[PDB]
């Protein structure tokens, strides 16, 4: 049971403010860090997804997963979470664009494909893994988490529903290769320092072009001295069909290999 | 459940032997450590230490605690936790010729006192706290456990409280005798010497320390050392244990002190 009493936690400066709840630094045995959901008295949907996010939180026990510490029911639902200083990978690539090595940005990628093989090996979806997901502690220990913010129907409403609007509402294209596509972009922000379509104006053509396999990310933005290897897996991370992307257990080996012949 | 299946675990080098069995250095979605009990039949009395240790480490979520990370019980009972790199607070301050600043001091007393208090919140008695079990993790995030040989020992009785020494049964482990054994630490990093570093044997400072009659000069402490500490230092290593204040009151008067040196 790691309820966490109220009276413990003692609420510090906002972080931020999202459709779901506020983030503030707290003080409990130590920095920690709360999200206190905006929810005097939270909807069946809202206390149900406070449910699944603590739920998820409990099975992760890893060095490159945000340490769950604890939630609280009284008088707000929060969730208590450890304290990292640093940025997200996200700021240091497209924000204050810092120049990282290519041993670590390797060693990056390294602790982001342990984080996420973690996570796959719990039967655990990401679902929204990105390189503002991606937290650099102290700007060395990567931690993957969920910082989101926007976070029945097919019961009573069945009988009358057509059966194309059934062909929307039990599909579910969250899976590990959706997971992996998303690292395939991660490993495209690291080894080319850029967004991928950065070419692209609006969002409306990078919606339906990349879901119609006919836009992919220019591989040829690459850094000189990325390695052979990472381009190939970064292509193989970004194949349009699911079943042609390879899993993380074949993906980590394969950065740990490159990360020892790197000194 | 947090058990491991045999076969995912890769056992590498030994690097020491702490508690039960021996721990190696293991492949597991990233470095981590597992402390194998090699004993094809382990006793009943050696399986209730197995699944006491595994049932203190489930409760622990915290930055200052081992990270436990999973047990196995085929072919032998194991348990796996993170791997970190650096040395003990013991060989930092006894052992290595660097001499820590007062601020960083003061702030591996921080890091103690925080996972200490977390531990007397989950109920946790550590019974064993001690230099030798403070991990440096990166030479900065300190790690309490019970390790044994992290990096003949003797002198394992200077963090023993003086009603610790006068042996009931399971009755002088108590939150006071691991606030005694905080105010030890205390001692080593405030003056850079083991407690009693001027006996010649022994058979003095068991008996003389269990009666009240031997207690750490506290003149030894360096001039640098804030008077708020020495007298907290006093206050922990108190003959009586109701005299001794609790790990609440102490964190917050370390946390108070740090936030006056960090500005
Ligand atoms: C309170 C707030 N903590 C911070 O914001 C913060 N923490 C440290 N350092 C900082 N500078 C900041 Cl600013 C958070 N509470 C829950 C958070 C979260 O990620 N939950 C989550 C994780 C996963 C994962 F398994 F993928 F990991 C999933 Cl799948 C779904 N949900 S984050
Ligand atoms: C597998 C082995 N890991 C290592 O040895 C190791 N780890 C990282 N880096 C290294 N260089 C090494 Cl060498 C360990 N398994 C259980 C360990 C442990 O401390 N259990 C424990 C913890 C507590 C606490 F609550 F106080 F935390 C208590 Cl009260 C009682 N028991 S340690």
């Amino acid at each position: 049971d790691w309820e966490i009493p109220d009276g413990q936690i003692t609420v510090g400066q906002r972080i931020g403010s999202g459709s779901f709840g506020t983030v503030y630094k707290g003080k409990w045995h130590g920095d920690v860090a709360v999200k206190m959901l905006n929810v005097t008295a939270p909807t069946p949907q809202q206390l149900q997804a406070f449910k699944n996010e603590v739920g998820v939180l409990r099975k992760t026990r890893h060095v490159n997963i945000l340490l769950f510490m604890g939630y609280s029911t009284k008088p707000q639902l929060a969730i208590v979470t450890q304290w990292c200083e640093g940025s997200s990978l996200y700021h240091h690539l497209h924000a204050s664009e810092t120049k990282f090595e290519m041993k670590k940005l390797i060693d990056i990628a390294r602790q982001t494909a342990r984080g996420m093989d973690y996570l796959h090996a719990k039967s655990i979806i990401h679902r929204d893994l990105k390189s503002n997901n991606i937290f650099l502690h102290e700007d060395n220990t990567v931690k993957i988490g969920d910082f989101g913010l926007a976070t029945e129907q097919l019961s009573g409403s069945i009988l009358w529903m057509a059966p194309e609007v059934i062909r929307m509402q039990d599909s579910n294209p969250y899976s590990f290769q959706s997971d992996v596509y998303a690292f395939g972009i991660v490993l495209y922000e690291l080894m080319t320092g850029q967004l991928p379509y950065s070419n692209i104006n609006n969002r409306d053509q990078i919606i339906e072009m990349v879901g119609r396999g006919s836009l992919s990310p220019d591989l040829s933005k690459v850094r000189s001295n990325c390695p052979k290897r990472m381009k190939r897996l970064m292509a193989e991370c970004l194949k349009k069909k699911r079943d042609e992307r390879p899993s993380f257990p074949r993906i980590l080996a394969e950065i740990e290999e490159l990360a020892r012949e790197l000194s």
